[PDB]
């Protein structure tokens, strides 16, 4: 019945994670905000814009104004993109050419509109993903934890939820996969505990991404 697998990006295809969760931590530090690496892990999944309303909300109980949003974003960004360059999960492509292999369509669906990883995707997984077979936060209303981006997912790639498969890392996009109806396979590549993932509605929980690709063959779909 399998058709496509539809991929998170961070801390599913590149190990971007600890980048992400010190520079939220350290831009929000610069603005009188305490928000922890492990909140700020929490968050991910969802867009930067909504991550810095959501925080605002929950620290100073207001609203972030969109030129708060736009300066904080920028600055998150460019601490970010200041770290050398994030490198691949280990057994992210490994995964990715079994997938191919047995004839099947790799998609992203990201919250990310970091340009610095987009770019990045075809140099390090060649021949796997394609433009118009991806969803990131330039093509979203509402990101993670809607369903909203996996149900454009489907859409992009013609698409019955039961013919994909989801895999993510992070609570928030395991509830919006789950939410859309897809089959969600966890995977718990950062510091939290898996059943925070479990909770959020993962049908299925690994520990690792090469433990994932480990097992796939014997995950039957
Ligand atoms: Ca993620
Ligand atoms: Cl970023």
């Amino acid at each position: 019945k399998l058709k496509a697998v539809l991929f998170d990006m961070d801390g599913v295809l590149f190990n971007s994670m600890p980048y992400h969760s010190e520079a939220w931590h350290q831009v929000m530090k610069t603005h009188g905000l305490d928000l922890s690496r492990e909140e700020a892990y929490m968050h991910n999944g969802r867009t930067g814009a909504s991550t810095i309303n959501i925080v605002f909300q929950r620290e100073l109980g207001k609203e972030a104004t969109q030129e708060e949003i736009e300066s904080i974003y920028h600055e998150k960004s460019i601490l970010f993109n200041s770290y050398p360059e994030a490198e691949r999960m280990p057994g992210a492509w490994e995964l990715l050419q079994k997938v191919k292999s047995e004839g099947l369509t790799p998609m992203v669906v990201t919250g990310s509109g970091q340009l610095s990883l987009l770019e990045r995707l075809e140099h390090n997984f060649p021949g796997m993903f394609h433009k118009e077979l991806m969803v990131t936060a330039f093509d979203v209303k509402y990101g993670k934890p809607n369903p909203e981006p996996y149900l454009m997912a489907l859409k992009k790639g013609g698409l019955k939820a039961d013919e994909a498969v989801v895999i993510e890392n992070a609570p928030l996009g395991v509830e919006a996969g789950h939410k859309a109806g897809i089959f969600t396979i966890a995977v718990n590549t950062g510091p939290l505990d898996g059943q925070v993932l479990l909770d959020a509605g993962a049908d299925l929980l690994f520990p690792s991404m090469q433990t994932l690709c480990d097992s796939w063959d014997t995950i039957m779909l």
